[PDB]
DNA sequence: CCTATTGTTGCAATTGCAACAATAGG
DNA sequence: CCTATTGTTGCAATTGCAACAATAGG
């Protein structure tokens, strides 16, 4: 069995890296860029959900948020259905800044995947699809407390 | 073309979040384990040219590097024909954390790669590999300074 | 002498395990 | 009432852009 948490750990490394430094022309702090990107296609959706499809610790999400509302980016407002919900919505600040992190984000995606063809991106967003189901259960079976054997 | 980093830093947050809490209980804090699995295996390394296979910031480094030595699990060497370079060696209790990490790493790798055939983990090696071979010349580009131009 | 290497700290922010809250929804 | 959901703070870290120092190797 060939390794390969190594290479998607560097190849995310370098991703993320690039993106804070030329975010931060924006303002945007260390990972505050992924939530209003998914808050941007997703409007009004809570942390919980969030939490579930970035796989980022839920405290981590909750503070780093809070700056997102606080620096005016988005805006939480509760439903009058439920009393603990928070519907997080971005505003003009936001819905500004997400067809600029689009252009970084897919020239990114575009110089690391130069050289393939548009069949070997997709055999490769199915492999990637496919490693991100088969991770997930144990990622929230670890994070619950729930201890793995192996 | 398609999107390929948004699942590539899904499932790298997950790995990472998923072994930070399993090697707590080896006393590794949250990144320390990505260090010492290539120290055991590449005696004699700098910092600089761990900083360039992992593609992590400098600073963040030789900090985690310190805690490594200071809690006795690395060491710190000086040679006689070099006095900047700094020969990092593992101690004896590093050496035997060794066969335990890679064993963690080895059956978060199995779950990971569950379903793929032999043939198919290879069509994603030599995917990631060049992925990670496209990204290298851009990530040091913005990590000296130079500024980015789409 | 000169420039790229190799390596460290000053703030200042993020990160995340506990540990604790409070509603949802039976 | 009960339990899963959803959420925030306490606090001790790590993390990272500046701003530095110091030898390598011409």
């Amino acid at each position: 069995m060939k390794d390969i948490l190594r290479d998607i750990g560097v190849i995310a490394r370098a991703l993320d890296s690039i993106s804070n430094i030329e975010f931060k022309e924006l303002n945007l702090a260390k990972g505050q860029f992924i939530y209003l990107v998914r808050i941007c296609e997703n409007q009004g959706i809570i942390q919980e959900k969030l939490v579930d499809i970035l796989k980022i610790d839920r405290t981590t999400a909750s503070r780093a948020i809070k700056n997102l509302e606080k620096n005016g980016l988005i805006i939480k407002k509760q439903n009058k259905n439920n009393k603990k919900n928070k519907l997080l919505f971005p505003t003009e600040k936001g819905q500004q800044l997400y067809p600029l992190i689009i252009r970084e984000n897919e020239y990114s995606n575009a110089v690391a995947l130069k050289g393939f063809t548009e069949a070997e991106i997709n055999m490769l967003t199915d492999a990637l699809k496919k490693v991100k189901e088969n991770i997930a259960d144990d990622w929230l079976y670890v994070k619950k407390g729930n201890k793995r054997s192996y």
